[PDB]
C-alpha cells in the first residue's frame, strides 16, 4: 500500500562517527606542515627548469597541496605562458615537445590561459594528420591524450589528439608494455583524465605513487602527506556536526522509507568543495545532501500522487502554517526543511549581513517541483522522450539546489544581481548539474526504473533511437564529453559573475559524481568499493 | 543616540563554561548513588516512629534526594494521614503536640493531603489564641511557624500562628544560649520559609548541616551528598548545550546591548524545574531566559518607540519576509527568536507527535507586546496607576512565556482544551508569574528606573498613595504573601488540569524568583553572592 526500494542501513554507525577522535587535530602539525610549505614553496620558486615546475605543479596539486602553493601555481604558469609567448594563436613551430608542450598547454588552460589549439600544430604531417612518429615518445603522448580534455567544441587538432593518443596508449598497455607502472599510470587515466579525475578523494593513491617515485622529493612527499592527514581529521569534524545534525532529524527512525547515509552525503563535499577553508559549507553541505536523499525519496518511492502534489505545493507557498494538513511524515520532513534553511540562513544574515532565506527557499522549491513532474510521468505512466527528459533531469538530480546552496558559502560578498544571474540555474549550474546527472543516470537506471522511477536517459535513449543499450551508453557518454566541453569555456570565464572557489565547486560536482557513479550503487545505496576511498579519505590513515 | 543598560560580561568564561566537564558523569557514579538509595528507602521504609519517618522525608527533600523516594513519600503519608486521621474535620480537646502535628501537617499539604485548619486549635487557649505555654518547644514553636506558610485567607488560626512562633521565634534568636548553631536554623527560616526555598541551589548547605547533625544517618548523608553531585554533572552538560546555543546567536558581539548571562539564564531553570528526567525542559529554557533577557534589553534600552512599534508588530503578525525591514539587530534577534520555537517546535513534534509552534509563537507574541505596551508608558509620559501597571507586569515579566514554553517539555501528553486553558494563562500560571514580579520589582527598582525604565510596583505605590518608600516595599512583601496563598490554593487544587511536575515548576519559579531577587538585581549584573549560589551548584564539588 506503500512502497520502499530497500536500501540498507549506513555501513557507518553512531558510535563511530562519534567516537572518531582524529589526532592530527592538533597544531604542532600544522605548524609543522606549514613549515615544509616554505621550504616546498621555494624549493619550488628555487628550481629553473620550466619543464620542473609544471611537473612540480601538476604534483601538488594532485595531492592537495594546491592549497598554499596558490599564487605560485601563478607566478609560475603566468612566467612559462609570457616566456613562451603561449599566448598568440598564430604559431612560431619550435616543433616544440610533446611531452612540454602538452604538459604546459594542459596546465595553463587549467589555470585559466588563453592557450590556441594550433599549439600542437607543430607536430602533423602535412597531410594535417597527427605525427606517427610521435607514436613513440609516451610520456609526451601519454600527456597530450591529456591536454586534449581541455577543448572546447571547435576544437578539433584537440579532439584528434586525444584519438591519436588513446589508440597508443592503448596498444602500449595492451601489449606487455615498455614498463609496468607506467603501464598503469596509462590505464589511470585511460579510465578518467585527470582533467575529470578529482584530485581530494584520489590523492592517497597518488601520494604513494609519487611516494615510490624516484626523482621524488620528500620535503615534499612528506608535506604532502601530513597535510593530507591534517584535512582527513578536519573532514572528521565537519563529519560529526553534520551526523549530530542527522541524528537529531530522527529520520533515521521517524522517516524510513529513506535511504540512510549521512556519511556518504557528507563525502561527496569531500571533492564539491577542496578549499579547505570551506568548512561550513562542508558542513551544511552534510545536511543538505541529506535532505536531497530524504525528499527523494519521498518523491521516488514512499509518498504517493496526492500526497506528493500536496507536499509539493505547500513547500511552492512554503506554508508552514498548514504544515500540519500534509500527512505525518511530509510534517518532520517539510519542516526539518524549514528547519535548515532558516538555521542556514541565519548564519548568512549572521556572518555576511543578508537574508538569503527567500533563495534557499526557492532552491527547495524548484527541486521540488521537477521532482514532482518526474513523478507524474511516472505515475501517470508517462514516458518521456529523451529531451524532456533531459529537460527535467538536470534540475530534478538537485545539482542547482546543492549548487546554488553552496554558491552563499564559498563567496564572500554577492549582489543581487550576481545572485539572480545564478537562479537563472546560470549555465554553469546547468552543465555542471548536467554531469552529475548524466553519471548518476549512467550509474542507477536500472535500479531507479526497476525498484520504482520514470525511465532514465539510457533508457528514454533506447527507446527513442530505439536502440541497443551500449548505444544509449555510448550516447550518454558522449553527452557528459559535449557538456565538459560547454563546461570548459564557461568555467575559464564568461566574465562569469562566479567567484573562484564556487564555479571550482561547479566543476568539482561534475568531477565528483563521475568517481562516485563510476561502478554504480548511487551517492551510495548500496556502495562497491565507493567504500573503499570512502574509509580511505575520511577515516583510515596515512603512512 | 541610543541608551544603554551599563551592563558587564558574563563573569564566567566561555573556554571555561565550555570546559568544565565533570568526573561524575560516570555510571558506576550513581550505580553506588542507587544502592544507597534501595538502602536509605529500606532506612526509611523499616522506620517506625512516624515522627521520624516525617522528619526524613523532609529532610531527604531539603537535602535533594526528593526524586528517588517517590512512592515511598506518598505511603508515608497516606499512612500518617489516615492513622492519625487527619482526614477528618475535628478530634482536638487539648493534646496534640506542637512539634508533630506542625511537621506533619506541613508535610500533608504540601504533598496536597486536606488538613483542615482546626488542627491547630488544640493547642489554643481560653481565648481562643495560642497558648503561650507553648512559649517553650521551640523544636515545636519552629516547626508551626514553618506550617503557617501552608494556608490559604480562609485560614486565620495559620495566620495567628505564623505570629506566635516568629515573635517567641525572635526571641530565641537574641538569646545566643538557647543553644546557638539552632539559632540559625530558626533564622534561616525565619529569612525565607522552607515552604519558599528552592530546594535544589539549596541543598548542599542542608547537607553539610545534616552532616554536623548528631543523630545523623551516614549512608544517608552519602546517598545524598552523590546524588548533588550527580545531577550538578548533568547540568554542566545542560549548560555547556544552552551556551553553545548562545555563543551561536552571536549576541554577545551582535545584539551587544543586552546582558550576557546565559550561565544565569540557565541557572534561574535549576530551581524552576527540579525533576531531573526534564533535561530538555531546562536546556530549552536556558535559551528560552536568554532570548527573554535580549528582547527586554531590546525594549527597555536600546529599540526607540517606531523601532519597537514595529518589532512589537512583525512578530505579532509573525512574518520572516517582512523581516527585510527591521533594523539589522531586530533582524537577527527576530529571526534567531522564530529558529528557536521552530526549533523546539520540531523537537516536540518529533517526541511528542504534535505542532507546537502556533502556540509558543503566540507566547512570544504576547509576551513581546506587553513589553509594548509599558514602552509606551515610558517613551509616552504616563505613569501607571499602581493597579493597571500590576495588571500588566505580572505578563510582562515574560512569566507566562517561560511556563508556557515549560508545559510542553514536561508533560507527556495533553489536549487542545487543557493547552488553551493554560493559554488564557491560568491562574497558575498569574500567580507565580506575580510572584516572579513581585520579587523582582522588591529586588530589581532603583537602577531599574534610575538608569531608565517604567515605575516599577514600590514607584507606583509610592507616588500612588504618596507613601514612604517602607510602606511600598512593604505592601509588595504583603502581596507576595497573598499571591502565595492563591497559589497554595491552586497547586493542591481541585481539578487543575495540570500534572504534578508542571504546577510543580510554577510554584517552583516563584520560589527560584525569591531567590534571586532577594538580595538585589539577581538574575544577572549584581547578583551579590547570587554568583557563589550558582558557583557552588554548578561548579563546585561536595565534601
Ligand atoms: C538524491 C539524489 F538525487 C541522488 C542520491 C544523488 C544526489 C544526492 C547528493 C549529491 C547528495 O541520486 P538519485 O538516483 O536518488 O536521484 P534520482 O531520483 O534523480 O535518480
Ligand atoms: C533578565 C530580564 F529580562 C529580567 C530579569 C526579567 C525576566 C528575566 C528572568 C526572569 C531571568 O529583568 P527585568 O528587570 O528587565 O524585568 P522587567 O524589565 O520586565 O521589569
Ligand atoms: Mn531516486
Ligand atoms: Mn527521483
Ligand atoms: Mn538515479
Ligand atoms: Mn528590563
Ligand atoms: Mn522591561
Ligand atoms: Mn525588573
Amino acid at each position: 500500500m506503500r512502497r520502499s526500494g530497500n536500501y540498507n542501513p549506513s555501513r557507518w554507525d553512531v558510535n563511530f562517527i562519534q567516537s572518531l577522535l582524529s589526532d592530527y587535530k592538533e597544531d604542532k602539525h600544522v605548524i609543522r606542515a606549514s613549515e615544509l610549505v616554505t621550504l616546498v614553496k621555494m624549493e619550488l620558486e628555487k628550481e629553473t627548469d620550466q619543464i620542473r615546475q609544471l611537473e612540480l605543479i601538476d604534483d601538488l596539486q594532485r595531492m592537495g597541496l594546491s592549497d598554499h602553493f596558490q599564487n605560485e601555481f601563478k607566478e609560475i604558469l603566468s612566467s612559462i605562458y609570457l616566456d613562451h609567448h603561449y599566448y598568440k594563436n598564430p604559431f612560431p613551430k619550435e616543433e616544440r615537445d610533446l611531452y612540454s608542450t602538452s604538459l604546459a598547454f594542459r596546465l595553463l588552460r587549467e589555470h585559466g590561459f588563453q592557450v590556441a589549439q594550433e599549439v600542437f600544430d607543430s607536430f602533423k604531417n602535412e597531410e594535417g594528420e597527427f605525427k606517427e612518429s610521435l607514436s613513440d615518445d609516451t610520456r609526451g603522448l601519454l600527456q597530450l591524450y591529456e591536454a586534449s580534455f581541455l577543448l572546447t567544441e571547435g576544437e578539433t587538432t584537440l579532439e584528434s589528439a586525444r584519438e591519436f593518443a588513446t589508440k597508443f596508449l592503448e596498444e602500449k598497455v595492451n601489449e606487455g608494455g615498455v614498463d609496468g607502472d607506467l603501464l598503469t599510470r596509462i590505464a589511470y587515466s585511460l579510465d578518467i583524465p585527470l582533467h575529470w579525475r578529482i584530485k581530494r578523494p584520489n590523492a592517497p593513491v597518488w601520494i604513494e605513487w609519487y611516494r615510490k617515485r624516484p626523482d621524488m622529493n620528500p620535503v615534499v612527499l612528506e608535506l604532502a602527506i601530513l597535510d593530507l592527514n591534517i584535512v582527513q581529521a578536519q573532514f572528521q569534524e565537519e563529519l560529526k556536526e553534520s551526523f549530530r545534525w542527522w541524528r537529531n532529524t530522527g529520520f533515521v527512525e521517524k522517516l524510513p522509507f529513506a535511504r540512510d547515509r549521512l556519511v556518504e552525503c557528507y563525502f561527496w563535499n569531500t571533492g564539491i568543495i577542496e578549499p579547505r577553508q570551506h568548512a561550513s559549507a562542508r558542513i551544511m553541505m552534510g545536511k543538505v545532501n541529506a535532505l536531497i536523499t530524504v525528499i527523494d525519496d519521498i518523491y521516488d518511492v514512499y509518498g504517493t500522487l496526492e500526497e506528493l502534489e500536496q507536499f509539493t505545493d505547500l513547500i511552492r507557498r512554503w506554508d508552514i502554517n498548514s504544515i500540519d494538513q500534509l500527512p505525518d511524515y511530509m510534517q518532520l520532513c517539510f519542516l526539518a526543511l524549514n528547519n535548515f534553511v532558516d538555521d542556514t540562513s541565519y548564519d548568512v544574515m549572521k556572518e555576511k549581513g543578508v537574508n538569503v532565506i527567500p533563495y534557499l527557499r526557492q532552491s527547495w522549491v524548484d527541486l521540488a517541483d521537477k521532482y514532482m513532474v518526474e513523478a507524474r510521468w511516472f505515475y501517470g505512466g508517462h514516458k518521456p522522450s529523451l529531451e524532456e527528459y533531459l529537460e527535467n533531469s538536470w534540475q530534478s538530480i538537485s545539482g542547482p539546489c546543492m549548487l546554488t546552496h553552496i554558491f552563499f558559502r564559498v563567496t564572500d560578498s554577492f549582489t543581487k544581481e550576481t545572485v539572480d544571474s545564478l537562479y537563472k540555474y546560470h549555465d554553469l549550474v546547468r552543465w555542471s548539474s548536467f554531469v552529475l546527472r548524466l553519471a548518476d543516470d549512467l550509474g542507477t537506471s536500472v535500479e531507479e526504473v526497476s525498484r520504482g522511477d520514470v525511465p532514465k536517459s539510457l533508457q528514454c535513449y533506447m527507446s527513442d533511437y530505439n536502440a541497443s543499450e551500449a548505444e544509449a551508453r555510448k550516447h550518454v557518454k558522449w553527452l557528459i564529453a559535449e557538456v565538459w566541453k560547454k563546461m570548459n569555456a564557461e568555467r575559464v570565464s564568461k566574465d562569469s559573475p562566479f567567484g573562484k572557489d564556487f564555479i571550482g565547486c561547479a566543476v568539482d560536482l561534475g568531477r565528483m559524481a563521475q568517481l562516485m557513479y563510476h561502478n554504480g550503487d548511487g551517492h551510495g545505496t548500496q556502495h562497491p568499493i565507493i567504500h573503499q576511498q570512502m574509509t580511505r579519505t575520511l577515516f583510515e590513515p596515512f603512512a
